[PDB]
């Protein structure tokens, strides 16, 4: 009498539709009817109700296997794995090359229809469908006839009725022989005439950004600064913010006057610089920043001197982790620069894309190394199985064909400070 085995074809997954339901598949049964029982190798998967089951031995050559899915409402496969144990030795069951555990591959197909929702920063306003641009796939730089066709990758178009902020690198918009020749001319503190340069200060593209948000949405408390601090006499011109909106490229050095700052007096050290230090340098005095540049703005020293700093850093290496610091910036009404290693690179994110299980699946970012002026789709994924593992956040451009994988570090992060102001705002009533 010979023992019964069980094959399977393990080149093939088995893979259910996004829908909910009790999918199957089959096995091999030779030389009769083995005594076994299926186990998913992971019990506390939450997509999956209960273990597979034997659900039909009426045919003597084969099984069926039955299993119950929830409603995969991701836009994302998900992963799991049966495998079969031998009920009366305990083993588990071996595969074709009598080696490995025979394990079936269950892959549930992803949401093609999701119910998208999106966070901006507070103050920003929000998309208008005609302010939503799609992009087409690229092939090693070449535009193709398709479109990326998920609801949240698009481009946000920057017009004049929009309130994010993206400066862009003119040292990466220059066109040599096409551009004018005094692109890079700036009008300085004194009227002095400098030619900065920017080819390495994504640091401070992303500080100027997130300057100009902060100086927008506290507008009316730097109005009463200007009104009632003893303002040192040199930096007078710096308490405002100018951000023209419908310039064309050949003019972006006359678009902002707190990028234009870093430009003409920071540094373009070839290694990078830290969103942070450009954000202190700017707000207030740090002996850190003492040699960020050849002058030191500190506008608000005496708003932040003593007190919490508005400024913010904060890592994130698991999924988890991003997504609580993500929605606890968006959620606090802060502006957000984005940070890794690769020499540090540095992004504003404007805001998020989710899913209706509440992922985050997409970042608009102000990229100041691209040329469009828009905000570009990043489309976010972790690493591995994100319900079994810490899933490595990632990012990526929908902009390039073979985009690379961006393993996001942080977010330096950049609050209102509006209990500081009121601190010093009360404090001048009171020296009255
Ligand atoms: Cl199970
Ligand atoms: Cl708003």
């Amino acid at each position: 009498k010979k023992k019964p085995q069980i094959k399977y074809e393990e080149k093939q997954a088995v893979m259910p539709e996004s829908a909910a339901g009790t999918y199957t598949f089959e096995v091999q049964t030779i030389d009769g009817k083995l005594d076994y029982e299926p186990y998913f190798t992971s019990s506390t998967l939450p997509w999956i109700t209960g273990a597979p089951t034997i659900s039909s031995r009426t045919d003597p050559n084969k099984d069926v296997i039955s299993f119950t899915c929830l409603k995969n409402k991701t836009v994302w496969n998900r992963r799991a794995y049966i495998k079969f144990k031998d009920k009366k030795t305990g083993q588990y069951i071996k595969g074709a090359d009598g080696k490995a555990d025979l394990t079936v591959n269950i892959i549930q197909k992803k949401n093609e229809n999701p119910v998208v929702h999106y966070k901006w920063v507070d103050g920003i306003g929000a998309p208008t469908e005609n302010q939503k641009i799609k992009m087409k796939i690229k092939n090693n730089g070449i535009e193709t006839e398709d479109y990326f066709t998920d609801p949240f990758v698009f481009k946000w178009k920057e017009t004049a009725d929009t309130k994010f902020y993206n400066v862009r690198k003119l040292d990466k918009l220059y066109v040599q022989g096409q551009f004018p020749s005094n692109y890079f001319v700036i009008n300085g503190i004194r009227n002095e005439q400098i030619q900065g340069r920017d080819i390495s200060q994504c640091w401070a593209k992303t500080a100027s950004n997130m300057l100009h948000w902060w100086f927008e949405q506290n507008k009316d408390y730097i109005e009463q600064y200007k009104q009632k601090a003893a303002i040192e006499e040199w930096k007078r011109p710096l308490y405002k913010h100018d951000y023209i909106r419908g310039l064309q490229d050949e003019d972006e050095g006359k678009k902002s006057n707190i990028a234009n700052i870093f430009r003409a007096y920071s540094h373009n050290n070839a290694r990078g610089g830290y969103i942070e230090d450009g954000l202190t340098w700017y707000l207030y005095k740090r002996d850190g920043q003492k040699n960020l540049g050849s002058i030191y703005p500190g506008l608000f020293n005496d708003v932040f001197a003593h007190d919490t700093s508005p400024i913010n850093i904060e890592r994130c290496e698991t999924k988890k982790e991003f997504e609580q610091l993500m929605n606890k910036t968006l959620d606090n009404k802060r502006a957000i620069g984005i940070f890794w290693q690769g020499a540090q690179h540095a992004v504003t994110c404007w805001g998020a894309a989710y899913d209706e299980d509440n992922n985050i699946i997409c970042l608009y970012i102000a990229e100041s190394n691209l040329p469009e002026a828009v905000l570009y789709p990043f489309g976010v994924r972790y690493k591995g199985n994100i319900y079994e593992e810490k899933n490595r956040t990632y990012m990526f451009n929908y902009a390039l064909s073979k985009p690379e994988n961006i393993y996001i570090d942080g977010l330096t992060t950049l609050d209102k400070g509006e209990d500081q102001w009121k601190k010093w705002l009360e404090a001048h009533q009171k020296g009255e």
